[PDB]
């Protein structure tokens, strides 16, 4: 679920807030439209395509589903203790976190204009 992203993103990048990746460029956090800004839009592009996917699954709900996972010394994992629907949204999550520490972070490109720029 959403608190256990916010948990992944604190795995993956202590030396940030996960606020910062709740409102930016065109995919991160509320949004889903238009071309992608930088390689970190990119990341929560493929993030948000992928919840959409596992949609898909018959009472699958990426934002409420609780999985099983483990964040320890340097490590993500997502538990073989998950159903399908559990495996899909812990995977979505944990290769976005992986993603995020690897993207660079523009400043500018935080809470931007959705409507204008994102068509």
């Amino acid at each position: 679920n959403l608190y256990q992203f916010k948990n992944m993103i604190e795995c993956t990048v202590p030396a940030r807030s996960w606020w910062d990746f709740a409102d930016y460029g065109c995919y991160c956090g509320g949004g889903g439209s238009g071309t992608p800004t930088d390689d970190l839009d990119r990341c929560c592009q493929v993030h948000d395509n992928c919840y959409n996917q596992a949609q898909e699954i018959t009472g699958c709900r990426p934002k409420w589903k609780t999985y099983t996972y483990q964040c320890t010394q340097g490590t993500l994992t997502c538990k073989g203790r998950n159903n399908s629907c559990a495996a899909t949204t812990c995977d979505c999550d944990r290769l976005a976190a992986i993603c995020f520490a690897g993207a660079p972070y523009n400043d500018t490109n935080y809470n931007i204009d959705l409507k204008a720029r994102c068509q």
